[PDB]
């Protein structure tokens, strides 16, 4: 055996590489285009689909789409393709040699798990898998056992309190509001100062301009009051044409929808919240132990300030005597990733693999009693 | 105080008039013309610029444009032309006597309001003015508090949902596909007969020709095997200058752009899908009442057969166990003004003015934090 | 000030006058005669030059020629020695005191016009002055603003179409066939009854037949069918020397070449193929105003039956639909001076004048930048 | 079987040869011309129409005329006697054994190619055609996949966008001035230097005087200030007759009708905001590089100094960061045929061919569902 795959599928990228790594080898979005214009050259290398990469460079002539929509995986013939971009187009391996460790989030739907299972082992005939849950993975990342993770990616949003070891499953939130209803919101807000984003593969600068110039507003009253002088509050940026925008109050005022998701209509509350709430519902003996571990991952925890304001809006909240630390890695985009590679390559894992003999006399039921 | 005036300013016409009328007294196109050749009569009558339903007339030897393209004001010397004309010319009031009602379409630039705040204050000297949104007057018009709007005009085509008296901002969608996108299209298919229409002389015919002999297909691929039998599909019509064109099936072909967008090479979906992607924005519990009003307005909304396939083809994306009830008045395409007319007559509303006391201490910003 | 004047130069008369009248005071034909015979009585009143009604009386002993052909002044020698015998021998003026009018034909050389300015100020060293466009001033005589102007003379023919008050400098024709070139026809196909017309004093009695015999066929193969029963066909005419020539089918068939200019070589069509072409020419919004419109004018279309034929031959080309309507003033001869002096008497004018004063600090190219 | 053949009509010239060829071995002009005059001498070769380079020798008695005038072919009659001519006088082959290859406008009549495929199967019987569109067949002899075509010959000018493969045909412009039009301004500007150009052969004179002495100005405005001192401005050109004309400003004037369509009355604008429009309709993604990539092609972009002209105002239109380059090459007349015989010898093409078969079991219509 040379090795096992690490394949963390997101809502917005596709994480992989290889157990025992410090980073995935293959980082691409999780874009699946086809072509919508009409197509007059003759040969030439037209290919009826773009996947990833090459569909984020060829991105204005497709009508790209996701094959994730919320953790939900709802395109199974794009997802497939996916899969098959991942393994021999860009790590270049053979699947029937490695095992293929697979994320995905809590309080999903029992047929996402079921037909990844049917897929890695009918179509790429694995030798082994197993489905992990990502708050989990975020905390072999930080190597520890003790505490809640607030793991807010591109399609879903989930607080799991664990303590020394043990899940609490009846304190899992699931929220999904997340980074693509972020650039939603942003693409609704930007057409107030003038500028339309509509199609696809505006979808995908609007996107970039919340990965470079939207912050999180330390007190979004007093950041609100800043715009009245608008000096050090607007920033420029140039877009794919050419053309500059003058975003001002828009960088921060989006990624307070985390913070109050009624912006965007929803009834739930922020994540500062839903975590409190996650806590509150565990024992009164560990709620010390989760106030003094708040480990943030996911790449929507990326924004500058996002720490400095879950310590400053769940102390207002907790009460005055419990110290609060939230707890952001550097590294906290790939740690879904990270801990993936170390669980893969621990050697007390090896005994939790669903193999394919072990698949093939339970069907596709198998991964309910033998993961989680 | 005698009364208040409400002013629809659209992207292809003017509706003006006074409240608690039932028909507005002044419908003319928002059209302002330079004239563009030598000018060699001395005297007799030429003036720099031709507004209206005079430009209409003489637009042989003029440079016709709009100011208004897709609800965004661009050329506010001319939009002060257009008023100037409304007012005096046409109304024949003064304006430093009546308030003003204006409507724009949602989801709007800031700039666009505050400009307008501006102009009629500072420019015609107004006592009180308040800006509608025209989905919101297009619901007054049927009497109602419960529907979704489907309000497409000649600028832009809008959807706002409206449960009972409350409006929900997030499933607000705004298509900038319309009237002069339909126009824009069936002088590109009109070539293919051709009958070459380029000039701007000519886009004020083509839109005369739509408004007399499109219709919408119920079944458009039906329709077009009945272009294998050409006789009762092609109908005449006479140009200003004698000749006859024999349109085909480029009369149903050009709405069906309201259904399919990708004609235009838009990515977006058609007006049958974004009333559904709107709806499905909303509560669960409010979906039932939006399918059973389903108000239409706008001109062009007019064609003959656009109910009928409205109500098939939400009903193919609906689930068959709920009524879609697509509601077309007659007097649909002054909607927004007959709803303004109801709106500034009502008893409850004459504290929601914005008053020229209430503007100079304030600046052009007033307007945001108190009409919507 | 007393009054201005209205020199109106064509190629066969001189029309002049002044303003405010309603005809010229002056009207004699632009000829300057030499004598070329010997010369024996000595002294008894023998001038040099003869120049208009003189040259005409005395035509027999004289080389006449005409300094304009085709609207081009090619002998500023003898235009000289005509414009000084229309002031001082004819009207009786003095030049430095009357501002004078000119007219031109349109599509003209830049020098013909130059030069015309360069003699009324450093020779006759008039007040001011202005050259008008002949199609403009023949709608002044109509008293209108729209139409399309047939101004056929003696030396050019050409199309103005003129909308609202503005000049469409791109549709307006120029066809150098006019009744100098229909006499020159009409001495070669004299030839064929016998009679040789050949020097220049019997070109002066060509030209008397063609305005006293000469009538436009109104179905030109009918009419050679009447040539057969030559009865009512054929006519007389008394020449100077007491002779009679019996013209027949030459009555007729000299105008044809308006219609069909291949009679005298031209490979361009007729006046009513000139017409059509100048209004299909225009924008389609006017094309319905210009052929309600068709204002003759010049001394050609003095023919028995021309406006019957132009009304029967437009018709044949314009769509069934569409009006013509050929307009023809019975005075119709002198309206490009009718509308000179129209012009001139305007109160909107007096600033359109060239004067002494504009002319010195800016030389003759003074008159492209100011008049058209 | 040999080859196919490559038969490029445009409204000026018709290019023809063989596919795998570097250039065409046909070159003659699109004209049948009818003798006018009378014909005298018995016998001795004379025919009944002269098409081509004959017709070209022979102009001063004959009445030319273009069988396709905008693209569009209006005389069936000439436009069969031409391709006789090309066919067999010409290439000396046999229809019946070589496939043709025809281009065409975009945007053209769908009857225009409809009679186009009905000639070339029943009367000259070829074993196969296909009707390709001349700006994509622009771009294949660039060898490229990127860019945006720039094809003005004598007809049409006409943008086509081009991304990798892939045609946006909602992005087509069709502007009809083009060089034939270049021709009847230079006629009507070379009047006012006193030189009458009229009838038809001289119509193929200032199409020469155009082709070798006219230039583009690099501002406009400050070559009309070197007319003051019209040194180095002015050049002579020898006409057929032995006679010099002396053409002075009109030498970079008329190719600003490019650049001003309102020099003969167009409302619409020059090729490089028709560019700049058909950039500005596509996606946001592809305007990167449709700017590095501005193919010129036709006879009409070889002008001196219109690759100079057309850097230098796309330049001030786009923003400041994007690069801009306009790609002539020198060989640029011919292109439309050197990427068609590139694209004729392509060996993925072979299947796209409507051969005699295919066209006989579904009409003329099967032009449209197979070609584009
Ligand atoms: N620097 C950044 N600042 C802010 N947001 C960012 C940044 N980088 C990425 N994002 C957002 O994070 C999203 C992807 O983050 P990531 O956590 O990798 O997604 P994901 O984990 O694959 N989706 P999932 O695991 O299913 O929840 C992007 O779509 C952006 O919206
Ligand atoms: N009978 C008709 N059938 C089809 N289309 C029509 C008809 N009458 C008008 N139209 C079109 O619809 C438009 C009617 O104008 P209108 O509905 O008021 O647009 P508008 O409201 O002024 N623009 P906006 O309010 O900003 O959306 C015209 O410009 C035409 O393009
Ligand atoms: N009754 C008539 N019938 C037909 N032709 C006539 C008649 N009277 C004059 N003509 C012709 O008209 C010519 C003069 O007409 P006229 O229009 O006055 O010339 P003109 O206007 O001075 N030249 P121009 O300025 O170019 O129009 C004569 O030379 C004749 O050829
Ligand atoms: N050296 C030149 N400089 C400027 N213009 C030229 C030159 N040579 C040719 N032309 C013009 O280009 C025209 C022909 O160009 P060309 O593109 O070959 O015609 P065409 O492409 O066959 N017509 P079409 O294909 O229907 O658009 C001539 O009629 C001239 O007006
Ligand atoms: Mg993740
Ligand atoms: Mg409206
Ligand atoms: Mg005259
Ligand atoms: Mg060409």
């Amino acid at each position: 055996e040379t090795t096992a795959l690490v394949c963390d599928n997101g809502s917005g990228l596709v994480k992989a590489g290889f157990a025992g790594d410090d980073a995935p080898r293959a980082v691409f979005p999780s874009i699946v285009g086809r072509p919508r214009h009409q197509g007059v050259m003759v040969g030439m290398g037209q290919k009826d689909s773009y996947v990833g990469d090459e569909a984020q460079s060829k991105r204005g002539i497709l009508t790209l789409k996701y094959p994730i929509e919320h953790g939900i995986i709802t395109n199974w013939d794009d997802m497939e393709k996916i899969w098959h971009h991942t393994f021999y187009n860009e790590l270049r391996v053979a699947p029937e040699e490695h095992p293929t460790l697979l994320t995905e989030a809590p309080l999903n739907p029992k047929a996402n798990r079921e037909k990844m299972t049917q897929i890695m082992f009918e179509t790429f005939n694995v030798p082994a898998m197993y489905v992990a849950i990502q708050a989990v993975l975020s905390l072999y990342a930080s190597g520890r056992t003790t505490g809640i993770v607030l793991d807010s990616g591109d399609g879903v949003t989930h607080n799991v309190p664990i303590y020394e070891g043990y899940a609490l499953p009846h304190a899992i939130m699931r929220l999904d509001l997340a980074g693509r209803d972020l650039t939603d919101y942003l693409m609704k807000i930007l057409t107030e100062r003038g500028y339309s984003f509509v199609t696809t593969a505006e979808r995908e600068i609007v996107r970039d301009i919340k990965e470079k110039l939207c912050y999180v507003a330390l007190d979004f009253e007093n950041e609100m009051a800043t715009a009245a002088s608008s000096s050090s509050l607007e920033k420029s940026y140039e877009l794919p044409d050419g053309q500059v925008i003058t975003i001002g109050n828009e960088r921060f005022r989006c990624p307070e929808t985390l913070f109050q998701p009624s912006f965007i209509g929803m009834e739930s509350a922020g994540i500062h919240e839903t975590t409190y709430n996650s806590i509150m519902k565990c024992d009164i003996d560990i709620r010390k132990d989760l106030y003094a571990n708040n480990v943030m991952s996911g790449g929507t925890t990326m924004y500058p300030g996002i720490a400095d304001r879950m310590q400053k809006e769940i102390t207002a909240l907790a009460p005055s005597t419990m110290k609060i630390k939230i707890i952001a890695p550097p590294e906290r985009k790939y740690s879904v990733w990270i801990g993936g590679s170390i669980l893969a390559s621990l050697s007390t894992f090896q005994q939790m693999w669903i193999t394919k003999q072990e698949y093939d006399e339970a069907g596709p039921s198998i991964v309910h009693r033998k993961c989680f």
